[PDB]
């Protein structure tokens, strides 16, 4: 019996399948949830790197900054579910922010326009990817984002902590309108995940330095965990992520909930 | 299939069939759970009240403030289970504090012979029954204890929400031990169950998906959660079972 | 000798003599300040009203969102208090969010130019200001920020609890900065307090329920509170931000203190 | 003029000239304020308190006995003269026995140990206050003496706990002092391990104990007038930083 079994469930921000979006597709997948994916600029390209799950799920453009994207959202997954069928899941897997506001670049130094972009994509996307598709969510559903723990200042992540603290706010909000729904909203705060842009950054597109600054991170990160940290492994966040789309956490919702190992909970 | 199946977990605190206790105890063993009840003095009644759950599990005894009981604790928990055979999962659902403590005994006149106690039982036991156990339980294992949201003053909780705070640090350095066996540690910080009725009451009023004091199912669910393998980057935390109303100012 | 005397200190957000801005500049010229101060668009109107305080003071017209006055910004307050001279404190009290992000409009119902232009005046524009200003000021400074606790999700307030949100992870990031000049950045979170836009809710600007809604708000903050909380006395939240303005807070940067009367930390 | 001036304060915890509640009780002095101290050993305390800047009554106070609470109050008023209150409370006292607190593992610490580490340092809080409210002014102040327990660290164990308990402790403490019209907060210092200079953005001197030491007399005066069951920090800023 299938954690998620029955379940449909929208799954966005897959983009290589080191993306934390391909790996909770994966394990939701695993677990018996049908999806619909939903895919950012290069879709062909995306296309092919959601041949590699192992099940078959449409595949809808979505740019959040598009007005038109998110308004014909709801019809064009209807079609995809079919009529009469409804989501009992979303996962908001989507985040950017420009070099200029993550990085190396200094904190004075970002533009607001460049910040106002990753704000946008990363934090107000939340709520309006909520409001889309709420009217096509099932009772008892779970809409799910993804969170990086901004409560403290850190090097390198500047505007996408702000961001983050931002999108937080959100999620309180989100859950406050999904209620009325019968609908949850949360957010998983995970550790770093080798992802694109910090494969990147380790392969040294910001400078030699910084990519020993992201392994010095990544590796207190496993230190402060007492149960460890692995950055290669976006596994065990994606479990979190069906955890709450099922229905054992039917209690919780405008909350965050950690996958970091525990590291939060540590000072040293 | 089963959310706990095939997994040993060793429940403490069931009183009554109302004890939220009961209810994880239950739905554990709904969901394939194989379990070891503790009590701590009227075992006959709680062997009744244990009898009306799902299915049959060994009840040990087991006094958190007598040092002998907890030194052979894991002695009785292993030839209850047969030998070879670890735990998986720990639920402490064990809380106390005298009257002049909690409730509507002014906070002041709670003499520390009564806080002391409760902080015993409460809040040291927590790390009394990690230490005793984490030498039997598998890696993966998960321990999952009951809080209180005391990170704001409420009336009438009173020194019971001291003992839920220092229950709250006292989890973090159980992780800390925890870790090195591969296993959890977490508390459910649940809403009320079962002056004060305008505190309690608050608590749907807030609650975007609602707040229902007389149904223990959704925090037993969530109990349940934190003993599977579906939180496994977890430990150290705190996991809300409260409608969202912590979240929410008003 | 006065706890503010012979400091020279930026003040920023004075529009009405209830503004919070007007409070403490009061408070901080009655502690033998010497101010700057900088104003909003109707600097006419402005200055009838700092002609009020018991102090003359320079007043600059500063637009957040005008790149050219924050760029001449330091020059135009080195003008004003000679060369030679730099600031000891700057007061950040500025904020603003358009009717469709505050109020009685739904939270969906916010258009993303409108959230980004609040973000940009009452977040964004704390860096802003403090990249313009730390240049010309002295070791030992200090920098305040007016913040709302948005930890929790409120009623009416809405985008403008997510922009305070990102105000507190930017104060962070400020204090980092700050922090090579010598120079400490903490936010004041004050509970509610009637200025402008709070006596035209309360009034039935936006009608009767988000009028009751705000008084509702201000009333359970008052109760909340162990030492009472008066929505119309915005002394004891000046005397607060001058406090942090002065050398007795001095190992405190990138922090809130809360100047609420205690309700944040009580649950009714 | 000076920031205390002309205010009665309670400074208990003096026992060397490097303790935390020395420096507190010097920069009141250096203030204006009027003071009151109480010690555990006596005779050796009062060598210590000679070198500040001033005299001060010294009276004994074992917060664990409860006879020196029920007569604290009468002795604070003789030494002060009737007639005359309490402005300021500081709360410096915070013990936890090596097994609770140290290079002792976390789970060898017995109960009657961390349990006497809790009175001393959490409960005595309440008991100072539950004493010396009824003798106090309205706006005055109670501070108290906190170090960050929101995260786990090495070695300081359960005296970690007994602050995550003192945390609490102030928080109810407020509620009772709001009747007064006294505030109640904690002053959480960094430490008087070098990690911390490098996370303060400000920077961080384990062995300048001023600074935490006018953030206390902050509290004590009347310019934090809306802040109650409240944590402020003295750390440098360290503890809003990662890395
Ligand atoms: N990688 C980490 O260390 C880590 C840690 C914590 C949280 N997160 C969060 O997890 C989420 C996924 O991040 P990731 O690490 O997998 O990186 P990723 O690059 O794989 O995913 C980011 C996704 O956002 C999409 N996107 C960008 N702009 C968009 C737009 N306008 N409309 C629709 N989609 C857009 C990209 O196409 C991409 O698929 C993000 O929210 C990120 O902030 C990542
Ligand atoms: N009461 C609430 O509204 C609330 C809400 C959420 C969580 N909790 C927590 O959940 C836990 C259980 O809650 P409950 O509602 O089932 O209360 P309960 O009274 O039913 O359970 C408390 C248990 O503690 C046990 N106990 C007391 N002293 C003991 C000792 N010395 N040795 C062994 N066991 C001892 C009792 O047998 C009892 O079963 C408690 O820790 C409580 O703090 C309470
Ligand atoms: N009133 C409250 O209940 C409350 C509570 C806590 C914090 N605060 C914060 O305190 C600060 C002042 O609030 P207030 O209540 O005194 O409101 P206010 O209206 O008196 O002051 C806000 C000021 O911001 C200025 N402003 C708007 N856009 C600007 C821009 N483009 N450039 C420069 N200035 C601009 C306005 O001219 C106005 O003077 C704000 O940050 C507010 O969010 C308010
Ligand atoms: N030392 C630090 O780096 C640090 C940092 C932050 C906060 N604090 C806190 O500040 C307080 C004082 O710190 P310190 O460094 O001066 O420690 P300290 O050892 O110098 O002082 C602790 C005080 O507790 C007193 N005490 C113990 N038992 C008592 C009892 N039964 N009755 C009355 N008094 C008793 C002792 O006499 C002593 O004066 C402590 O509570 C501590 O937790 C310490
Ligand atoms: C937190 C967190 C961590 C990551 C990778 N995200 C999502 C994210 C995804 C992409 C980007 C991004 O491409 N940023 C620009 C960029 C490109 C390349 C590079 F080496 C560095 C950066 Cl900042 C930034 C953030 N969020
Ligand atoms: C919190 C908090 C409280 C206040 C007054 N602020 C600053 C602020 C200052 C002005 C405005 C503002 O005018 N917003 C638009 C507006 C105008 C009139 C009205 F009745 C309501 C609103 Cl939201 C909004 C916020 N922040």
């Amino acid at each position: 019996t299938g954690l998620l079994d029955g379940k449909r469930i929208l799954v966005s921000g897959i983009i290589t399948d080191s993306s934390i979006a391909f790996h909770i597709a994966r394990v939701a997948q695993e677990q018996g949830a049908q999806l619909v994916l939903t895919g950012f600029d290069r879709l062909r390209l995306i296309q092919r790197i959601t041949d590699r799950l192992p099940a078959k799920a449409p595949l809808l453009e979505l740019d959040v900054q598009n007005e038109e994207h998110l308004a014909s959202l709801a019809g064009r997954v209807t079609e995809a579910i079919g009529a009469g069928n409804k989501l009992d899941g979303v996962v908001h897997s989507i985040g950017f922010m420009p070099q200029t506001g993550m990085g190396i670049n200094p904190f004075f130094d970002a533009p607001y326009a460049d910040v106002s972009k990753g704000i946008h994509i990363s934090a107000y996307s939340y709520a309006s990817m909520a409001k889309a598709l709420l009217p096509i969510m099932n009772p008892g559903g779970s809409i799910v984002g993804m969170d990086f723990d901004p409560s403290r200042a850190m090097p390198a992540y500047n505007w996408m902590t702000v961001a983050k603290s931002a999108l937080e706010s959100v999620n309180r909000f989100v859950a406050r309108e999904a209620g009325k729904y019968g609908v949850r909203s949360n957010l998983v705060a995970a550790g770093p995940i080798r992802t694109l842009a910090m494969s990147a950054i380790v392969g040294g597109a910001l400078g030699e330095e910084a990519g020993a600054q992201i392994q010095l991170l990544e590796e207190g990160w496993d230190q402060r965990a007492p149960i460890g940290w692995n950055m290669k492994d976006a596994t065990p966040v994606a479990k979190t992520v069906c955890a709450l789309l099922s229905d054992w956490l039917p209690a919780t919702t405008g909350d965050i909930i950690y996958a970091d190992g525990g590291a939060h909970t540590q000072l040293l």
